[PDB]
């Protein structure tokens, strides 16, 4: 049972908005406000419900204990060489943060370069971006402090590993590129509230900040965002200028040959794409002829050579076609010719080896079924590395000698499941009918020869946004679900993603974001028509952008599920874009200060659809949302003000005995760079919640 009682809640009746007509009251707007005393008595009066819920049975640290065991293991990026240096970042298993290391050569002894884990005590400062100089002599490198998304920049000389006394601060969503020269680095900085004005600043080495040069800002475009880089012979500054979250950019360059005295002020930028019509990704040059992956005109893109000297859309040359299919994902070039492009087919990843001349194929490299999640080589680099990962292997680095005549791609690191036998679970992928008839595809990882009679707790995963591939990945904490809970893993594809391309993506967006919802809700009726699970035994999970999925999936068809935990979701459909980046995200949702835009975000915003289940037999699943009491991306007013909502609306209801329940972490931040402590005590209460709320025993 719930043997607590819900807190207490001021409902602010006057909160009340006139939307295009329609008067929509926000009782709990003033959790708006992470730091009012008000907003820090809610927070402590929901957890103080919460944490004894999470912590009463002992699976909470049967799951712990086991967690902190098998997630244990090595953990590496590739090697990288920069200069003559290679570089690469591990962890033991457990550290916070993962290390970055330096050797001389491949069979060198290696030294620590940077270790995140001695700037705090508890694993709260993470490194977030680095960029090495062209001679790899220097080393730039972002730090953040409670997952906030504002960098300080700092620097070292690589030899010796030598502070500097460079300190670049007001730095976010930043690029960081050094000119060829080794003089400076280009980045970017700024002047609840929403960031608007970023400008393109150049760093000289050896200079205090405020003697950096202004060389690009938008002032009549606000929302305008400018990341530099430069071209692979230093010559050209690209800058990709981006307005929200959709895949386009407008490309200028500068051409720095022309800059008479260097950089001194605002460059000669040369609007060569001036739109946002599609998207530019620079892959290399040859003198003036850049090779850019792009969607223009291929929603599942494609590489395209554009001549600056004869720059009109009619001369492009279309260097490797469109997949009618298959979606490119990412291109590198290596080895001065060569190209490394990453397709997505049907949700996993191939890798290959092309000439960058003709584009033709030279090379598959062989993959088993999962992701390519790491790579290295560079244009002046004469070899490679990639990292494959899939829901049954923690990774496996190869590398590719590219001076070789016969490549001979080779295994350079594995690590394989600790703990549990990978060999008594299997992966499959069906494609199943949404409600339009559109096949979605979902994956589905159990324990070999079980019986199909809806007995087993099931965990089905989803994002469906932002053109985001949710493709295989190695997660320990879902594999104890699957051995120490009995539990069957599923991951939808839903519309709104990019594993069709930008018509999925288009699919489930804006007017069409229905269908995400729509094909979640049909995954879920797939695994209980085929007897993975049943309703009351189903677990329903996102995050970000997901946690608004499965918050609208619980209002639409509270009757499909048993459980939902939601993290750090987007909930106030009508006021998101008023609060720091949200801004950006109107390019999947669209904005209410439209009267079209806001018909559709009405229907299925969650904060503004809790409704007590009409039918005397339904009551809404046991929910958790899991946020931080400050989140710089999607600020907690979202779960706080949903959280209010759920417990007035529905929690008072007689027939409501599924918990609604919200643990906010006030320790310092969670989200990206979560040091490894917090995802342990996060899945932690994910899973303890599952079996408390669903009576599972552990299977030792």
């Amino acid at each position: 049972m719930l043997s607590f009682q819900y807190p207490d809640v001021y409902r602010d009746e006057t909160a009340i908005q006139d939307y295009h007509g329609h008067k929509v009251c926000d009782p709990y707007a003033w959790l708006e406000d992470p730091d009012s005393e008000q907003t820090k008595a809610f927070v402590e009066a929901q957890n103080k419900i919460t944490v004894p819920f999470l912590e009463q049975c002992p699976i909470r640290g049967l799951y712990k204990e086991r967690m902190t065991e098998l997630y244990d293991y090595p953990k590496y990026s590739c090697h990288f060489k920069k200069g003559k240096r290679y570089f690469y970042f591990y962890n033991t298993g457990l550290q916070n943060q993962r290390v970055l290391y330096v050797q001389d050569s491949l069979e060198g002894e290696a030294r620590v370069f940077l270790d995140p884990n001695i700037l705090s005590d508890d694993g709260t400062v993470a490194l977030r971006g680095y960029a090495f100089s062209e001679d790899g002599e220097y080393f730039a490198y972002g730090l953040s402090a409670s997952g906030s998304d504002w960098v300080t920049i700092k620097f070292m000389k690589v030899d010796g590993a030598k502070e500097l006394p460079d300190v670049l601060e007001r730095v976010k969503f930043s690029c960081m590129a050094w000119t060829h020269d080794g003089k400076g680095m280009f980045y970017n900085a700024y002047p609840t509230s929403t960031n608007l004005h970023q400008k393109l600043y150049y760093h000289v080495l050896g200079t205090d900040q405020s003697e950096d040069i202004l060389c690009a800002e938008f002032p009549d475009e606000p929302k305008w965002m400018g990341g530099a880089e430069l071209s692979d012979d230093g010559r050209y500054v690209l800058l990709s200028i981006r307005e929200g979250c959709d895949p386009v950019n407008r490309l200028w360059y500068c051409d720095l040959q022309q800059e008479s005295n260097g950089i001194t002020g605002i460059l000669k930028w040369v609007k060569l794409i001036d739109n946002f019509e599609g998207e530019y990704d620079y892959v290399t040059n040859e003198g003036t002829v850049f090779t850019f992956k792009t969607n223009r005109h291929s929603p599942n893109y494609r590489l395209i050579n554009i001549d600056f000297t004869d720059p009109e859309e009619s001369k492009w040359k279309v260097l490797v076609p469109e997949h009618e299919k298959d979606v490119l994902e990412w291109v590198a070039c290596v080895r001065s010719n060569f190209l490394v492009l990453c397709y997505l087919h049907d949700v996993k990843n191939t890798l290959q080896l092309h000439d960058l001349a003709t584009g033709a194929l030279l090379k598959i490299f062989p993959l088993e079924v999962g992701s390519v999640v790491g790579y290295s080589g560079q244009k002046k680099d004469t070899e490679i590395f990639y990292q494959f990962t899939s829901f049954l292997s923690p990774g496996i680095i190869y590398h590719c000698d590219l001076t070789k005549e016969e490549l001979e791609p080779r295994v350079f690191r594995e690590v394989t499941v600790k703990g549990i036998d990978a060999s008594d679970y299997q992966t499959v992928q069906i494609f199943y009918p949404s409600k339009d008839g559109t096949k979605i595809p979902m994956f589905i990882v159990h324990k070999k020869g079980i019986k199909l009679d809806g007995s087993h707790p099931a965990f089905l995963y989803g994002y469906g946004g932002f053109n985001i591939s949710i493709t295989p990945n190695y997660s320990v904490s879902r594999l104890i679900f699957v051995r120490h809970m009995g539990g069957v893993l599923a991951v939808a594809n839903i519309r709104g993603g990019g594993e069709y391309g930008e018509t999925w993506h288009k699919g489930g967006i804006l007017a069409n974001k229905q269908n995400c919802f729509d094909d979640f809700q049909c995954a879920a009726e797939y695994l209980i028509k085929e007897g993975y699970t049943s309703p009351k035994r189903l677990t329903i999970n996102g995050g970000s952008n997901g946690g608004l999925l499965v918050a609208t999936c619980a209002n639409q068809r509270p009757d499909l599920f048993g459980c939902v935990i939601a993290q750090v979701g987007v909930m106030d459909m009508l006021k998101f874009h008023k609060y720091t980046i949200g801004h950006a995200w109107t390019t999947d949702y669209g904005c209410s200060d439209s009267k079209q835009h806001f018909e559709w975000l009405i229907k299925y915003s969650p904060l503004h659809n809790v409704k007590l289940p009409e039918a005397d037999d339904i009551q809404y699943p046991s929910m958790l949302l899991l946020t931080a009491d400050h989140d710089d991306r999607v600020v907690p007013l979202h779960s706080l003000k949903f959280i209010a909502t759920l417990q007035y609306i529905v929690g008072r209801s007689r027939k409501q005995n599924n918990p609604l329940l919200i643990h906010v972490d006030t320790k310092a931040g969670a989200g990206a760079g979560k040091p490894t402590a917090k995802v342990i005590e996060e899945v932690s209460d994910m899973f303890a919640f599952i079996a408390r709320c669903l009576n599972i025993d552990w299977i030792p």
